[PDB]
C-alpha cells in the first residue's frame, strides 16, 4: 500500500513552464509542488466513508473542493480546528459548514497544530457501519496523511513543508484514536 | 523481529498532558503516572532517541526554544555525536531561540536565503547515508553499530509539549521514511546558506 514523505521546498516550481483540480501534465521534476498536490488530493479522492481532518489552517482551494467532492459521494466529513485561525480571513472551513460539515474548535486558547487527516480509518468507518445498521461495507482502508503545519496549504506559498502519506495500521490507529477522542472533548461551532 | 520491536510510534501532545502534574510531584517527594497523554513520558521517548544517537544529529528545524532539549543536543556532542541545524531564516534571532548557544558550542546552522518558511520539523539520527559520508570522511573503514531514527510531525514538536499546544511527532525507525528525510536534510544542506 502506500507509505511516502510529500515534501515541498523551494525547488517546486521550477518547472512552472510545463504546467478536478489539479490535472498535472508530465515533468522531470522529482520536487514538483503540483504533483505533491495530486498526491493529497487523489487520497481524498479515494475516500469512501470517512474523512476526518484535524487542521490549523485550512486556506487550500484544491483541498476544498476534493473534501467537496467526497462529500457528493457521501463520504462523512468531520472538521477539528484551531480556535484562532477556524473563521480567519481566507479559511474554506466557512464555505464546508454551509454544506452541512460539522467543525469543532478546543475550549483552551492554545495553538492547535496537529494537522492531520484520516481517511476511511478503521476504529471510525466501524463506527459508521453500527450507526449506518449495516453488516457489509464497500471495500476500503485507512490512510493517514499528516505531518507539518500547513501541509493543508498544498504548497501555497513556497514553503518548506512536509506530511507522510501511510496506510501503516498502528500510525492509522493512534491518529483515528485522538481524532475522536478531540471530537468529544472539543466544543462545537 | 527484533528490528519489527524498534520504535515506531506517534507522540501526541494534547491539553490532557499536564493532567498528572500532581501525581508527579507527591511521587518526587517520595509519597510513574495513569495518564496516556502524560507529557513528561511524551518528552522521555523523544529524548531518548537523543541519547541513543552514535554517530549524527541533522535537524532541520522551525523553531529551537527548549533548554531541556538543547541540553541533550549537547550530552551528544560531548558524545562525539556530530551535530548539524537548518533553521528558519527568521526564527533563528527570536526569543528562547538556542540557536545562537548551541552555534557557539560549533554546531554548524544554515538557513535558506528567502524569507519564506522553514516549516519541517524533523530529526535524523544516524541516517545511514549521513553516517556512510562520515565514515568516508574520516577515512574509517568501519563504524559502530547504529541504526536510523527519524523524529518527524507538527511544527513546534520540539518545545516539548511546553506551552500545551497541540504538537505530534512520529518516531520511527522505518527504513524508507528515514532515508528519505536525510536526503531532504543533504540536498538542503547543500543548497542553504549560513
Ligand atoms: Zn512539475
Ligand atoms: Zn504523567
Amino acid at each position: 500500500r502506500v507509505h511516502e514523505v510529500i515534501i515541498f521546498n523551494e525547488l517546486g516550481e521550477i518547472c512552472a513552464a510545463v504546467h478536478q483540480k489539479p490535472q498535472v501534465s508530465p515533468c522531470c521534476n522529482t520536487h514538483c509542488s503540483l504533483r505533491n498536490v495530486a498526491k493529497i488530493v487523489e487520497q481524498i479522492d479515494r475516500a469512501v466513508y470517512s474523512i476526518d481532518l484535524a487542521i490549523y489552517t485550512f486556506t487550500s482551494l484544491f483541498l476544498a473542493d476534493s473534501i467537496k467532492r467526497a462529500l457528493q459521494r457521501g463520504v462523512i466529513i468531520r472538521i477539528i480546528s484551531d480556535g484562532e485561525m477556524v473563521y480567519s480571513k481566507g479559511s474554506q472551513i466557512s464555505m464546508l459548514a454551509q454544506l452541512g460539515v460539522p467543525v469543532r474548535v478546543p475550549i483552551t486558547t492554545n495553538l492547535m497544530h496537529n494537522a492531520f487527516c484520516i481517511i476511511d480509518g478503521f476504529e471510525r468507518v466501524e463506527e459508521i457501519r453500527l450507526l449506518r445498521k449495516l453488516k457489509f461495507m464497500r471495500p476500503c482502508y485507512s490512510i493517514v496523511i499528516s505531518g507539518s503545519v500547513n501541509w493543508t496549504a498544498l504548497g501555497l506559498g513556497g514553503n518548506w513543508e512536509n506530511c507522510i502519506i501511510t496506510a501503516d495500521d498502528k500510525l492509522t490507529a493512534t491518529f483515528q484514536a485522538e481524532f475522536q477522542r478531540m471530537w468529544r472533548a472539543f466544543a462545537k461551532t
